[PDB]
DNA sequence: CAAACATCAAGGGTCC
DNA sequence: GGGACCCTTGATGTTT
């Protein structure tokens, strides 16, 4: 795909406007926040794996038998149990 | 005092 | 550029 050159350590960052979430790294800028606990964080996903501790979620639900986790590793042990 | 094991966050990749 | 989820590495912690 595309490559960009890190303005400030020379580093190769893969990703058409992935640049600015490398940079803030380095200026340790938090521009999200979040509504509840006000912590805050460098990226956006970020953000929304922490909402998923106030907003009750559990996306990776197991195929062989419909149990959820709220992590992606709760549920691979919880695979490999099987 | 270590290894071993576990959990979880930080950086980057990769698709959409 | 923006969302979003995945994967790797490492910090931190608990149990040997
Ligand atoms: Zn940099
Ligand atoms: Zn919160
Ligand atoms: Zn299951």
């Amino acid at each position: 795909k595309a490559f960009q050159k890190c303005p400030i350590c020379e580093k190769v960052i893969q990703g058409a406007g992935k640049l600015p979430r490398h940079i803030r790294t380095h200026t340790g800028e938090k521009p999200y926040e979040c509504n509840i606990c006000k912590v805050r964080f460098t990226r956006q996903d970020k953000l929304k794996v922490h909402m998923r501790k106030h907003t009750g979620e559990k996306p990776y639900l197991c195929q062989q038998c419909g149990a959820a986790f709220a992590h992606n590793y709760d549920l691979k042990n919880h695979m490999r149990v099987h």
